[PDB]
Order: structure tokens, then C-alpha cells, then sequence
């Protein structure tokens, strides 16, 4: 409740030149910058209680803790003990804490590329200082400073609005409004929220331009002062996240049910009360899975960071996952498919087709530009046109300058500055006194203005449209100078324009003008934009104006893969069907062969009523059928053809196209850049915003941020979505494997009664060396050939984790590398005396350190570290079988529908692998120490060969078991094992 004066005399500022550029700085230095602060968090420190004091660190907690206390009643009792609990200890506790940095290495990263995207794509206002135009970052506004807003923009900080001009803002987010309020300079309540004078931060302008002085800037502001619960703030959990629990807990069930059995058999056998529990415990502990959840969010922020990379930037991680799964991409013309970089090439004027483009001079000899109705038309164009030159350009080419305004009016404005002169003069010969704003609704410009003839002081009216528009509002034709009448001679020859402009793939533009009687309207009267006070019919066609927009590059070969994929494209554009049909010609959208139902009737020779609307595979829909069609209509169209294009059409739209492909069962990605798009982008499953011509609307309404503009950018990005799926897949039957050969040794050891053919300190060396590096290569693992030659997915029929990948793993490749291990322990065993037969039973004498007569099949007599010597030369055997075997497994996994021969070993994270884990397991058996404190010894060479008949059988099997896929679709292979 105060006045513009008053509030210019409170902060200082000019209501028509703004700040200056010192005093701002000097402002935007004594405050701080217009940007809220980061809220509470926790942290280092229950960042690492999660980590290394988890849930399944816990139990290796324990192991620590208990062996430490065997060594101390062991010293403070036992003269001269032995250490292998000492070094016991000191490798169980290291083993928690690396496991604890790994995690740390990864939690963290993903939290910082994702605050990396949000400074990608940052807000840029739009200032007036020293009473020039500017627009600068968002964060570098300030208190005083001019401020203008246009509908589609958000406004930057809390404004005291001095000028509108039917400007309605977007108040819903703040207090619970829903319909567009408008702010008036004007002051109406004594509540701050009611008022129309003041713009909120965070709102957005819907409709309508507006200025005003920056009252409220940075956290001194209305949202920033409730931000103080805000600062908590939510996220959330993909599917697969939800899909992964649920395996999980399948898994456990499985595991606590095989647990309790294990006990019973334990009893029935003779085993003590504490012994089947102990055992309990460890079998539900060797079941559940590790490590699931952590390798899925890394593969999915890896992958976005490939994203953002190829022009792709997503809001959230859910949208990397929804963009593999895409059937329908719903895309524009003007913006996607092309560049808008239009330029005029014919022109239409007294019957005839006048070509143009002067090479930047005034040859070419186009037309004489003496023609009268060309001076008319030269003019209107001239006028009506609202672009300027970019200020400073006195220097390039006609051609090559900056303009600001929509594509058509720049490639307007050149051809008439180029053969036909300086705009500015001519736009002050005659004054514009009202002018009315192009929409997509209207479809025409309008605009009158004063006649600068000395002897006539009338009132000249010039509009542009689309050509039917405009020649609905004609009953007369300027021509050859004169005025004549719009008869069906002409109106022919008019229709038969259109298609030889239309036909070319060249935009086409109507212009025609009218002279308002001054009787009627006199010099005085002020046409407000309110009421019909301009004729809309009876005007006088001048002519035609023609101009080019090529594609893309890229794009054919988008909508060729798009076609091969198994995915429909759809084009939806404001233009007119002929120049729709063209462009869909071009990028590939109506291949060849495909007719419609005007084509047959065409070559037919027969009424399209008479055609049979089924024997045409594509069809053009226009938007007057649109709007009159109602649901099963569209479901038919949707249907029953394959490419569908949708010519003349208004925003409003969008939704029912959207809600008919939603009907069928598909996922759709629709392409939007306007406020009317908003509705549009949050019914569908991706919405793509343009990055370069978006406004704030589009941006904050889509899951994704197209920063290019290309259309060929989203196929490409679909393709990454893809190679996601297929590589989280490999890797999860990679790590799923190796439990058969960890549990399967506590099995026959306690039910058959062996020596123990895997301990711990070897087992954690398996889950260590051959699960963690190739596992995290296999996530950098390249595309197959045939990634975009397949079908889409339904995410209800296809699941990551079903019940194929538990026949492969645990079924097929595990049971394979447990008979690998058990045959390096039953040959290192008969070599050093001890047979297979002899072996059934005697577990329980040979974990008796009091028998130090042992005796072995050849009659010899064992002590008992001697025996427990070869007892471990056969855990490190068994490891090393495991890594051998792991060779095999890797390779198999990088593919599952190509072999080896045909991917190509080119991964090199993948090889490094290979060698690292191989150099571990010599490294381990061979260096002089490792005896005492690990427990593994010397490997003689004729034993490393053992696994590997086990390893070749494994890569033979998975090769043929593919052959047999690509040649059999849907046959019983693909049925059953593939994944
Ligand atoms: C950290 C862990 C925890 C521990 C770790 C541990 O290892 C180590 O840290 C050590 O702890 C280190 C700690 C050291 C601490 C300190 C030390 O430093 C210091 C030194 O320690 C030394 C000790 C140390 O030297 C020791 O030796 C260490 C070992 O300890 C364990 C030993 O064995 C054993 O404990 C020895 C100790 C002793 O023996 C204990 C005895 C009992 C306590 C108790 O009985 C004695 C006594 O009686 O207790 C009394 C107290 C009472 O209140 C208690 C109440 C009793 C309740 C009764 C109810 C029972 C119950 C319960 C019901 C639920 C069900 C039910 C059926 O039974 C039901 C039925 C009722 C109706 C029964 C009623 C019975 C009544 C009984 C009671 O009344 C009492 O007995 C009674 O009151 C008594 O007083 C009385 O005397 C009674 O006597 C008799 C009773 C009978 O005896 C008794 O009842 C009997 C027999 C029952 C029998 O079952 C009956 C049967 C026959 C049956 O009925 C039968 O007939 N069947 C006939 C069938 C038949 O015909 N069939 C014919 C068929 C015809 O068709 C009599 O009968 C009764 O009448 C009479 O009343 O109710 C009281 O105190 C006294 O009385 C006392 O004497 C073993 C270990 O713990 C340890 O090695 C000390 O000597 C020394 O002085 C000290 O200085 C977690 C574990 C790991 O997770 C796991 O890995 C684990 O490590 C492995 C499993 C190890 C195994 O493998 C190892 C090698 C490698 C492994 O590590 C590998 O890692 C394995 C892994 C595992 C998994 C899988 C796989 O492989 C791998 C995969 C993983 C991969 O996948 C991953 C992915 N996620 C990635 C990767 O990791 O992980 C091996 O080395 C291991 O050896 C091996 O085990
Ligand atoms: C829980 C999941 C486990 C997964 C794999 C577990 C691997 C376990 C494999 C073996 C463990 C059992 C212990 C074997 C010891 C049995 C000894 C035996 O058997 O002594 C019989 C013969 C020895 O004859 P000799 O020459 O000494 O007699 C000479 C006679 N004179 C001279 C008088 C003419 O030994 C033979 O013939 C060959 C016997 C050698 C081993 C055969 C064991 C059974 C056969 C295949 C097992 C693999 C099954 C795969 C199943 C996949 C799904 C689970
Ligand atoms: C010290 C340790 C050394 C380890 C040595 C390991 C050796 C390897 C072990 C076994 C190898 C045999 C496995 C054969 C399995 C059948 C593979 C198969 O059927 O692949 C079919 C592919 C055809 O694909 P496509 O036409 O659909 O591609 C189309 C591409 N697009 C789309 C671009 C046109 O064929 C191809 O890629 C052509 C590739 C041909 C490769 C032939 C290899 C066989 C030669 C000897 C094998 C060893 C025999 C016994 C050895 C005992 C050794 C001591
Ligand atoms: C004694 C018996 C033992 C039996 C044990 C069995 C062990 C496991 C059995 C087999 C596993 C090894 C099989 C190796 C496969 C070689 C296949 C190959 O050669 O396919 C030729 C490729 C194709 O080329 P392209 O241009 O047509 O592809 C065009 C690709 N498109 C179309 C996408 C552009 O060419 C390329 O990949 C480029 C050249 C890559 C050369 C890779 C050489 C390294 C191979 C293995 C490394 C050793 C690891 C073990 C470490 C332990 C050592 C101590
Ligand atoms: C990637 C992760 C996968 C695997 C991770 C495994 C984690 C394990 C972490 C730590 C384990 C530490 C093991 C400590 C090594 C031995 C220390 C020790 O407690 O030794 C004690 C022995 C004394 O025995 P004694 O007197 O009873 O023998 C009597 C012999 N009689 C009587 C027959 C003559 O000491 C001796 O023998 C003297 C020999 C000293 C041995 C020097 C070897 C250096 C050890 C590690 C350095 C290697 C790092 C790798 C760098 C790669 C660069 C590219
Ligand atoms: C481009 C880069 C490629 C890199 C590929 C991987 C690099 C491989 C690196 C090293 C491998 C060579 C190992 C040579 C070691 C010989 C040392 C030796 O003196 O050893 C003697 C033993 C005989 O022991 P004994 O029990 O009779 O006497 C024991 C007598 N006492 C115990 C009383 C002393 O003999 C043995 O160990 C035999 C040793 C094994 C023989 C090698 C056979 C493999 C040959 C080629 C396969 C290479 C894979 C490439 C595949 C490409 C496919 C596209
Ligand atoms: C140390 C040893 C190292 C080497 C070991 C090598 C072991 C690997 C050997 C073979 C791999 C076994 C793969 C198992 C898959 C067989 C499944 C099968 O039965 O699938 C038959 C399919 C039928 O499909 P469908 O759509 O008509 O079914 C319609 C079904 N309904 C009517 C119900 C809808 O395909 C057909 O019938 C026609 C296709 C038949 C393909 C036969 C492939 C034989 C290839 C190699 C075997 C020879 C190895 C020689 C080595 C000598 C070693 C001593
Ligand atoms: C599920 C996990 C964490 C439970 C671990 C249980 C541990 C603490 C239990 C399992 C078996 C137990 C041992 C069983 C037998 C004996 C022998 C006795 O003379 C001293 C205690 C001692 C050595 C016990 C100590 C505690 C012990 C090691
Ligand atoms: C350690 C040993 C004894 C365990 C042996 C487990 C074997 C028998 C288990 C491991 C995985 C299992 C398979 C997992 C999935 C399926 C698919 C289902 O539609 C039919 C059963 C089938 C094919 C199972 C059969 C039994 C199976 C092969
Ligand atoms: C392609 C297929 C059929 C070939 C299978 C070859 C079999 C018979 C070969 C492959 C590797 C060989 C083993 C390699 C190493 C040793 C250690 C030695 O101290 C005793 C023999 C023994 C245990 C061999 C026995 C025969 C063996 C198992
Ligand atoms: N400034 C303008 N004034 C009048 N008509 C225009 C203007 N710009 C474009 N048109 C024409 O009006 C119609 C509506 O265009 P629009 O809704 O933007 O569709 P598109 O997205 O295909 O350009 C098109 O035929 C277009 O050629
Ligand atoms: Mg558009
Ligand atoms: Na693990
Ligand atoms: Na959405
Ligand atoms: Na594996
Ligand atoms: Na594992």
C-alpha cells in the first residue's frame, strides 16, 4: 500500500532507465546473492556408521571380536601360544574397514553428479539497467533493479509490478490457488498475498508481459522464511529399486526355511544342540545376496553421466529407466525435426510464382522491383513484422546478422532488408497506433497503422496468416494493381499454388491489408483491442509468401533406427497437410510403398468416401476432424495405421492424442516447448522440454531436458536406456554365481563327513578378488549389434530378476564350477597319500589335534599339523579352481544373444581383470609369508590345470546355447534360459 513514486524513493530506482551497472554491483555486493541456503545434514558421522557398522559388517564385527578374545585366554593361560587368531583378528578388521571406504567411494560420488545437474541447466532473468535489456543469471539480481517478465517466464524475486500489460500468474504453489490470477499496478486488498501489485518468487507468468522493481530479494523472502521445514525435503525409489527388495526377501524366505531343515537333519545325525544353530545361522547368512541395491544406483548415475554427455540431461533417475521401455515418441516439427533457420524462396503476386534470393545483392533478376503489388506486399511484410535487428550489426551481411523474434518474421525481415530497404524508416513513415499479438489459436497476425500518404490521412490494416485463414477473410484480390474479385478462376489457381509452394517442402504465408474509411473511423478513434473493430472479412488478398526450413542431419537415420526398434513416430504440427506430408516424406516418417486414402483414390480414380479406409497403412489427420472425433474414432486411427500424422493443430490437443496412446498400453515421450504443453508434459511418461527455445514452464513440468533441440538427441538416448537393462542384468548373473562353491563344501563336510574343503580366510578371498572388478567392468561393457533391432519391453511380462536367471546361475554354470573346485581337492588329496574311498568318515577323527597317528591308504602315519598342511594346500587349490573357473563365467557374461567372436574382446577394464585376478591367486600361493599369517601354501604346477576342463565346458555350453537362440525364436530355449 504505497505508490510508484514512494517506492522508488524507498530502494532508489528509475521507473524508466533502472539502476546503473556500479550501483547495482555495489548493491549485489552489500547483500548476498538471490539465492537460499543449503539446509541441516548429517555428516561424516552416521555417513560411516552406516557403512561400517551396517547390518551385514556386523556378524565380521563379531568374528573380530571373538577371536580376539581366543588369543588372550590363550596367552595369559598357555606357555608359548600360536598367533593364528592374532592374524585372524588383524584380517577380519581390515576386511570391514575397506569394504566400509569401497562403499564411502561410491555413496559419495553419486551424490555430487547429481548436484552437478542442477547448475547445468541454471535460471537467467531478464534485467533492465541503464535502460538496456539484459538477462542475467537468476543469482545476480538485486534489490532496486528494473525487472520484466513474459508469459512462460518465472518471476526471479518478490516484484513490485509498475506496468502490465494482461499479464496472470501461476499463485498455486505458494498458498493452494489453481485458475491464472492477474497482477494489476493497481493496489485492490490489504493482504499482500490478495493484491495484484506484487509478484511472489517462485510463481510463474502464464499469459501476458509485465515490469517491475525488485522489493524482496534473496532468503528474505516469503518462501525462504517457510523453507525452514522445507530444508528436509523428499526423494524417492525407482521400480527396480522396489524390484530388488522384493527378490530379497523372496531370498530370505528360502534361506530361513533351508535353515530350520538344516537343523533337523543336524539332530537326526547326532550333532549337539549348539552345533545346529550355529549352523542355522551360517546358512542363513550364506543364502541372502550382497551388495544388490549399491551396484544398481552406481550403474544408474554412471549412466546418466553418459547421458548428459549426448545432449540428455534427466530431472531424476526414474526417468533413465522409463526411457529404455519407449513405443510412442510424440514429437514437433518446427524445432525437432528441423532447425528454424527459414529463409523466403517464392512469392506469389499478380497470378504468378516470383522467385528470389538476390545473393546478397540485387541481382538474380527475380522480379522487377518496380511492381506496385509488390511494393503492397513488401510493405505489409515490412510492418506487420514485429523482429529488429540485433543492435550493433552495422558491420555483416544482410544475411548473416542477429535478429530477435520468431523464425518466420527473421527470414521476412532479411529478404525485405536485402532487396528492398532499411526497416526503421519505414516502420516511422507510418505509426503504429494498435497493435494485436500472433497465438496459435488465432493462427494470424494483425495490426494497424497510419497512412503516411500526404493525401490520404486514413487507416491502413495489415494482417498474415496461414493462406486458408486469411483467405476466408477476402473478397476481393489486389491484382496487377487494381482490385478484382476472389471467383473460382483464380481460387483455382490459388489451390493449385498451394501444392506447387507446398510440394517443394517450403513454409507458406498469406499477407493481405485493407484500407479502414476514415468516415467510419475517424484519425481520432481508438480501435482498442477489445471488440470487432476491424473488418475480419472483406479484406484484399495481396499474395503469398514462401520459405525453406530444412531437417536435420541426423534425423533420417533417427527415424530409420526408431523403425527398426519397434516404436512409432508420430509428427505434430500447426502447418497444413500437404507441407506435413512433405517433411514426413523427407525424415522417413511415410516410408515408401505406404499410400493413404487420397492417394488411392488419386490413382483410383474413385471418391476417397468409396475407399476402403483399411487398405491405407498411413493416414494424415486434420484438427477439425480431431475436434470433432470423439474415442473409438481415435482408437481406430491409433489402431489401425502405423504412421499417423497430425497436421493443423492447436495445443489443446496434445492430451487426447496422448490419452489414445496411453488406451492401448504403451508408453509415450512427448516434445514440448510452450505454457499450453505444461498439461501435456505431465500426463505423459517422459516429457523431452527444449533446453534452447524452452520457457521455465516446459522445464519444470518434464522428467527431461532435451540441450540441443535435435531430434536425432533421443534416439540416441534411448539407446543408452537400453544397454542400462542388459548390462544390470550380466552383472547380477556374474555375482550370483559364485554361492553354489562357497556352500557347497559346508554341506558334504557336515553330511558326509570330509575335511573341510573351503575355509574362511579363502572364502573371503574368492568374494574379494573375482566378485569385485570384473564385476564393476562388466558395467562398462559396449552394446550389442543387436541393442536397437529388438522389440520394447513390457515392464508387467519382462522383470530383471525372474526365475531364469536363478536356473542359469545357481542350476546350470554354479553346479559346474563346484565340480571344477572338488577335483583339485581330490587330486591334491590322493597324491600326498590320502584316497577317496578312505576319506567317507574321517572328519571326525581328522579334526582331532590329539590323534597324531592319522593313519593314511598307503598305511603311512600323519600328526596332525602335517595332515592339516595338505588340508590347506587344498584351500588354496580350491581358490584358485574358483578363479579359473571365473575366467570362463566372465567371458560368457559380457554377451547373451551375440558370442564372443562376433562382440569382440575390445572391453579393456574387462582384460585387466582377467590378469589382476590371475595375479592375485600366484601371488598369494607363492610369496614367503603368507603361510604364517594367512594360511595358504604353495601350489605344485601340475595342480593349477585341474579346473580347467571345468572351464572350458562352461564357454563351449553358453556358445551353442546361443546359436540355438538366434536360429529358434520363441522356440524352448529362449523359453527357459534366457534372462
Ligand atoms: C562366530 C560364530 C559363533 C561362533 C564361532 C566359533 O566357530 C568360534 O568363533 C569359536 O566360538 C571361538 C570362540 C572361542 C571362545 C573362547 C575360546 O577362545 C577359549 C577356549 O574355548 C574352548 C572351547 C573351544 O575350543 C570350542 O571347541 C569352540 C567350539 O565350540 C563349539 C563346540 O562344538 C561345542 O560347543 C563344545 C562346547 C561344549 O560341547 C558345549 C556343550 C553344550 C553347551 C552343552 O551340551 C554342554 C552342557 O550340558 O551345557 C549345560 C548348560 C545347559 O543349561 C544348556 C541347556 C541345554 C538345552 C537343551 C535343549 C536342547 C533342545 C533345543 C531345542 C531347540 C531342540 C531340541 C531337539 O534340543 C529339544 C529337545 C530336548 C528334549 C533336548 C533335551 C536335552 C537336554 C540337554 C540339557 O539338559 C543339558 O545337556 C543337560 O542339562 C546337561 O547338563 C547334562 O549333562 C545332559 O548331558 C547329556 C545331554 C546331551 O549331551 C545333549 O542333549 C545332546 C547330545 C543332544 C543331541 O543332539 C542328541 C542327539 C544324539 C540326537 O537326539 C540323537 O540321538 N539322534 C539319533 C539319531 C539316530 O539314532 N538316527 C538313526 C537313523 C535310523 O534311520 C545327556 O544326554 C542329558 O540327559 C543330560 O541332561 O531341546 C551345562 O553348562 C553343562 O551341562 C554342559 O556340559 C563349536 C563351535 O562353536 C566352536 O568351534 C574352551 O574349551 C577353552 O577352555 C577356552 O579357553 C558364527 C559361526 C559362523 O557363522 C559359522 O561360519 C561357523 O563358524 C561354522 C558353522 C563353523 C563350522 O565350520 C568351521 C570351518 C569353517 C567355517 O568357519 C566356515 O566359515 C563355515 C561356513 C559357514 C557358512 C556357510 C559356508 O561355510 C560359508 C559361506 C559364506 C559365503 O557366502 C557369503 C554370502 N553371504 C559369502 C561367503 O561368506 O558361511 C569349523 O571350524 C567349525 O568347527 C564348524 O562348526
Ligand atoms: C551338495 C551339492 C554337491 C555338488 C557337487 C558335490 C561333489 C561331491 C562329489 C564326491 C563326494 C562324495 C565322496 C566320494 C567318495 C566315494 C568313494 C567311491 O565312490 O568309491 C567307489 C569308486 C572307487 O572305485 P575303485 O576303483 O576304488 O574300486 C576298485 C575295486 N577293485 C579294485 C576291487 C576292482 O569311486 C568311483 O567309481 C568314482 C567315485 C568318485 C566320486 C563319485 C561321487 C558320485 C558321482 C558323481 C557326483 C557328482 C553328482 C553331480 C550332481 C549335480 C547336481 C548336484
Ligand atoms: C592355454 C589356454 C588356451 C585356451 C584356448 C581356448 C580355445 C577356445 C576353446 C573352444 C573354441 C571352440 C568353440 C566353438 C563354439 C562354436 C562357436 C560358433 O559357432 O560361433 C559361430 C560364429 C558365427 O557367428 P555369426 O555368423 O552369427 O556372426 C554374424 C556377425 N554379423 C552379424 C556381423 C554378420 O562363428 C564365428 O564367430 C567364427 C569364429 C570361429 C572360431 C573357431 C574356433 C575353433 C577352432 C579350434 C577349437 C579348439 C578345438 C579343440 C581344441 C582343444 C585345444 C587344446
Ligand atoms: C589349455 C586349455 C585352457 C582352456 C581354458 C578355457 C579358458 C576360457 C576359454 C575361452 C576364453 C577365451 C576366448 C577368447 C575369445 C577371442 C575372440 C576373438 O578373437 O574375437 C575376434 C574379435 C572380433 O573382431 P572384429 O573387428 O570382427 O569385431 C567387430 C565388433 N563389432 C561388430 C561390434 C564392431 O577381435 C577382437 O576382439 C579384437 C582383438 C582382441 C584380442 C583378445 C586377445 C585376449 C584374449 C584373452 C585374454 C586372456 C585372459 C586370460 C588371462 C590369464 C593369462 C595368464
Ligand atoms: C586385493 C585384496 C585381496 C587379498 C587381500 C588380503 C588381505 C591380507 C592383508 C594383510 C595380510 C598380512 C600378511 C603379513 C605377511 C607376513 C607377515 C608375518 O607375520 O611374517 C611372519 C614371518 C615369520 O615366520 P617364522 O619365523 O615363523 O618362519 C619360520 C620358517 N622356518 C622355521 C621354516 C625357517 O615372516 C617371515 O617369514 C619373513 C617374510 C616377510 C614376508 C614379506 C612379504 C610382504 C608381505 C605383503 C607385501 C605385499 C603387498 C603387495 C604390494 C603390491 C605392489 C604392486
Ligand atoms: C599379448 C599378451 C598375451 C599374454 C597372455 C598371458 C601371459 C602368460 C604369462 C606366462 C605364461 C608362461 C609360463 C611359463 C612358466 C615356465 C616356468 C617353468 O619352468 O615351468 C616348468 C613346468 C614343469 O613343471 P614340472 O612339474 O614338470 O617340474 C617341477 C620340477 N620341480 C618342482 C622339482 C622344480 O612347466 C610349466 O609349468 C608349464 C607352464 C605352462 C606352459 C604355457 C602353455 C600356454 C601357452 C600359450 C597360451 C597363452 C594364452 C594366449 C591365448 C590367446 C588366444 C587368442
Ligand atoms: C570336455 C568337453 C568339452 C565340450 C563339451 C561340449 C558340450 C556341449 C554340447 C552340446 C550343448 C548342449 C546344449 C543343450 C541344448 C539342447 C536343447 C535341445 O534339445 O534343443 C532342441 C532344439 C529344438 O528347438 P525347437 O524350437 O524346434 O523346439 C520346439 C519344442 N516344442 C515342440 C516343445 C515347442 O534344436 C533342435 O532340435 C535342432 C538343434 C540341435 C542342436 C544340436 C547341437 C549339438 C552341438 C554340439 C554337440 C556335439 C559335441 C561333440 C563333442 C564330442 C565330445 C566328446
Ligand atoms: C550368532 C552369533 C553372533 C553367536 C556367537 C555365539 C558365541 C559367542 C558362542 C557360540 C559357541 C560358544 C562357546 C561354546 C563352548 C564353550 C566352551 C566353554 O568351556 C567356554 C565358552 C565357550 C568357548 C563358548 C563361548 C561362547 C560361544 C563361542
Ligand atoms: C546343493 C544342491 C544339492 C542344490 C541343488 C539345487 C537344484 C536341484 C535347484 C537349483 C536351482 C533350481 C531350479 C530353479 C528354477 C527352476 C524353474 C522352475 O520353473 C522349475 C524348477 C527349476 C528348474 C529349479 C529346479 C531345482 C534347481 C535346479
Ligand atoms: C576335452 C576333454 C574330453 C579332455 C578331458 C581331459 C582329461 C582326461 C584331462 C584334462 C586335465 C587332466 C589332469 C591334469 C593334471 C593332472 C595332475 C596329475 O598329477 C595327475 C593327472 C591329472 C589329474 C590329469 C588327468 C587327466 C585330465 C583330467
Ligand atoms: N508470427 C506469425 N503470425 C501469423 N502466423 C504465423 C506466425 N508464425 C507462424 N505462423 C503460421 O501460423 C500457423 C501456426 O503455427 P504454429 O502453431 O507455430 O505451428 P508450428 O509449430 O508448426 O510452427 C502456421 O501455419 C505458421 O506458418
Ligand atoms: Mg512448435
Ligand atoms: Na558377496
Ligand atoms: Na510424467
Ligand atoms: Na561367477
Ligand atoms: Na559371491
Amino acid at each position: 500500500k504505497l505508490s510508484l513514486d514512494e517506492l522508488h524513493n524507498k530502494y532508489g530506482t528509475d521507473l524508466t532507465r533502472g539502476l546503473t551497472n556500479a550501483r547495482a554491483k555495489e548493491i549485489l555486493a552489500r547483500d548476498g546473492p538471490n539465492s537460499l541456503t543449503p539446509p541441516p545434514t548429517t555428516p561424516e558421522w552416521i555417513k560411516f556408521c552406516r557403512q561400517l557398522f551396517g547390518g551385514f559388517s556386523i556378524l565380521l564385527w563379531i568374528g573380530a571380536i571373538l577371536c580376539f578374545l581366543a588369543y588372550g585366554i590363550q596367552a595369559a593361560t598357555e606357555d608359548e601360544p600360536a598367533n593364528d587368531n592374532l592374524y585372524l583378528g588383524v584380517v577380519l578388521s581390515t576386511v570391514v574397514i575397506v569394504t566400509g571406504c569401497f562403499s564411502y567411494y561410491q555413496e559419495a560420488k553419486s551424490s555430487r553428479i547429481m548436484d552437478s545437474f542442477k547448475n547445468m541447466v541454471p535460471q537467467q532473468a531478464l534485467v533492465i539497467r541503464d535502460g538496456e535489456k539484459s538477462t542475467i543469471n537468476a543469482e545476480f539480481v538485486v534489490a532496486g533493479d528494473l525487472v520484466e517478465v513474459k508469459g512462460g517466464d518465472r518471476i526471479p524475486a518478490d516484484l513490485r509490478i509498475i506496468s502490465a500489460h494482461g499479464c496472470k500468474v501461476d499463485n498455486s504453489s505458494l498458498t493452494g490457488e489453481s485458475e491464472p490470477q492477474t497482477r494489476s499496478p493497481e493496489f485492490s486488498s490489504e493482504n499482500p498475498l490478495e493484491t495484484r501489485n506484487i509478484a511472489f518468487f517462485s510463481t510463474n507468468c502464464v499469459e501476458g508481459t509485465a515490469r517491475g522493481v525488485v522489493v524482496y530479494t534473496g532468503d528474505r523472502t516469503v518462501m525462504g522464511r517457510i523453507a525452514t521445514l522445507a530444508s528436509g525435503l523428499e526423494v524417492g525409489r525407482t521400480p527396480i529399486a522396489i524390484e530388488i527388495e522384493h527378490f530379497i526377501h523372496i531370498i530370505t524366505g528360502v534361506a530361513v526355511f533351508l535353515g530350520v531343515s538344516f537343523f533337523i537333519l543336524s539332530l537326526i545325525l547326532g550333532y549337539s544342540w549348539l552345533e545346529a544353530v550355529i549352523f542355522l545361522i551360517g546358512i542363513i547368512v550364506a543364502n541372502v545376496p550382497e551388495g544388490l541395491l549399491a551396484t544398481v544406483t552406481v550403474c544408474l548415475t554412471l549412466t546418466a553421466k553418459r547421458m548428459a554427455r549426448k545432449n540428455c540431461l534427466v530431472k531424476n533417475l526414474e526417468a533413465v529407466e522409463t526411457l529404455g521401455s519407449t513405443s510412442t515418441i510424440c514429437s514437433d516439427k518446427t524445432g525437432t525435426l528441423t532447425q528454424n533457420r527459414m529463409t523466403v524462396a517464392h512469392m506469389w503476386f499478380d497470378n504468378q510464382i516470383h522467385e528470389a534470393d538476390t545473393t546478397e545483392n540485387q541481382s538474380g533478376a527475380a522480379f522487377d522491383k518496380t511492381s506496385a503489388t509488390w511494393s503492397a506486399l513488401s510493405r505489409i511484410a515490412a510492418l506487420c513484422n514485429r523482429a529488429v535487428f540485433q543492435a550493433g550489426q552495422d558491420n555483416v551481411p544482410i544475411l548473416k546478422r542477429s535478429v530477435a523474434g520468431d523464425a518466420s518474421e527473421s527470414a521476412l525481415l532479411k529478404c525485405i532488408e536485402l532487396c528492398c530497404g532499411s526497416v526503421q524508416g519505414m516502420r516511422d513513415r507510418n505509426p503504429k497506433i494498435v497493435e494485436i499479438p500472433f497465438n496459435s489459436t488465432n493462427k494470424y497476425q494483425l495490426s494497424i497503422h497510419e497512412n503516411e500518404k500526404s493525401s490520404e490521412s486514413r487507416y491502413l490494416l495489415v494482417m498474415k496468416g496461414a493462406p486458408e485463414r486469411i483467405l476466408d477473410r477476402c473478397s476481393t484480390i489486389l491484382l496487377n494493381g487494381a482490385e478484382e474479385p476472389l471467383k473460382e478462376d483464380m481460387k483455382e489457381a490459388f489451390q493449385n499454388a498451394y501444392l506447387e509452394l507446398g510440394g517443394l517442402g517450403e513454409r507458406v504465408l498469406g499477407f493481405c491489408h485493407f484500407a479502414l474509411p476514415e468516415d467510419k473511423y475517424n484519425e481520432g478513434y481508438p480501435f482498442d483491442a477489445d471488440e470487432p473493430n476491424f473488418p475480419t472479412t472483406d479484406l484484399c488478398f495481396v499474395g503469398l509468401m514462401a520459405m525453406i526450413d530444412p531437417p536435420r542431419a541426423a534425423v533420417p537415420d533417427a527415424v530409420g533406427k526408431c523403425r527398426s526398434a519397434g516404436i512409432k513416430v508420430i509428427m505434430v504440427t500447426g502447418d497444413h497437410p500437404i507441407t506435413a506430408k512433405a517433411i514426413a516424406k523427407g525424415v522417413g516418417i511415410i516410408s515408401e510403398g505406404n499410400e493413404t486414402i487420397e492417394d488411392i483414390a488419386a490413382r483410383l480414380n474413385i471418391p476417397i468416401g468409396q475407399v476402403n479406409p483399411r487398405d491405407a497403412k498411413a493416414c494424415v489427420v486434420h484438427g477439425s476432424d480431431l475436434k470433432d472425433l470423439s474415442t473409438e474414432v481415435l482408437d481406430d486411427i491409433l489402431h489401425y495405421h502405423t504412421e499417423i500424422v497430425f497436421a493443423r493443430t492447436s495445443p489443446q490437443q496434445k492430451l487426447i492424442i496422448v490419452e489414445g496412446c496411453q488406451r492401448q498400453g504403451a508408453i509415450v515421450a512427448v516434445t514440448g516447448d510452450g505454457v499450453n504443453d505444461s498439461p501435456a508434459l505431465k500426463k505423459a511418461d517422459i516429457g523431452v522440454a527444449m533446453g534452447i527455445s524452452g520457457s521455465d514452464v516446459s522445464k519444470q513440468a518434464a522428467d527431461m531436458i532435451l540441450l540441443d533441440d535435435n531430434f536425432a538427441s533421443i534416439v540416441t538416448g534411448v539407446e543408452e536406456g537400453r544397454l542400462i537393462f542388459d548390462n544390470l542384468k550380466k552383472s547380477i548373473a556374474y555375482t550370483l554365481t559364485s554361492n553354489i562353491p562357497e556352500i557347497t563344501p559346508f554341506l558334504v563336510f557336515i553330511i558326509g563327513n570330509v575335511p573341510l574343503p573351503l575355509g574362511t580366510v579363502t572364502i573371503l578371498c574368492i568374494d574379494l578378488g573375482t566378485d569385485m572388478v570384473p564385476a564393476i567392468s562388466l558395467a562398462y561393457e559396449q552394446a550389442e549389434s543387436d541393442i536397437m533391432k529388438r522389440q520394447p519391453r513390457n515392464p508387467k511380462t519382462d522383470k530383471l530378476v525372474n526365475e531364469r536367471l536363478i536356473s542359469m546361475a545357481y542350476g546350470q554354470i554354479g553346479m559346474i564350477q563346484a565340480l571344477g573346485g572338488f577335483f583339485s581337492y581330490f587330486v591334491i588329496l590322493a597324491e600326498n597319500g590320502f584316497l577317496p574311498m578312505d576319506l567317507i568318515g574321517k572328519r571326525v577323527r581328522w579334526d582331532d589335534r590329539w590323534i597324531s597317528d592319522v593313519e593314511d591308504s598307503f598305511g603311512q602315519q600323519w600328526t596332525y599339523e602335517q595332515r592339516k598342511i595338505v588340508e590347506f594346500t587344498c584351500h588354496t587349490s580350491f581358490f584358485i579352481s574358483i578363479v579359473v573357473v571365473q575366467w570362463a563365467d566372465l567371458i560368457i557374461c559380457k554377451t547373451r544373444r551375440n558370442s564372443i567372436f562376433q562382440q569382440g574382446m575390445k572391453n579393456k577394464i574387462l582384460i585387466f581383470g582377467l590378469f589382476e585376478e590371475t595375479a592375485l591367486a600366484a601371488f598369494l600361493s607363492y610369496c614367503p609369508g603368507t603361510d604364517v599369517a594367512l594360511r595358504m601354501y604353495p601350489l605344485k604346477p601340475s595342480w593349477w590345470f585341474c579346473a580347467f576342463p571345468y572351464s572350458l565346458i562352461i564357454f563351449l555350453y553358453d556358445e551353442m546355447r546361443r546359436f540355438i537362440i538366434r536360429r529358434s525364436p520363441g522356440g524352448w530355449v529362449e523359453q527357459e534360459t534366457y534372462y
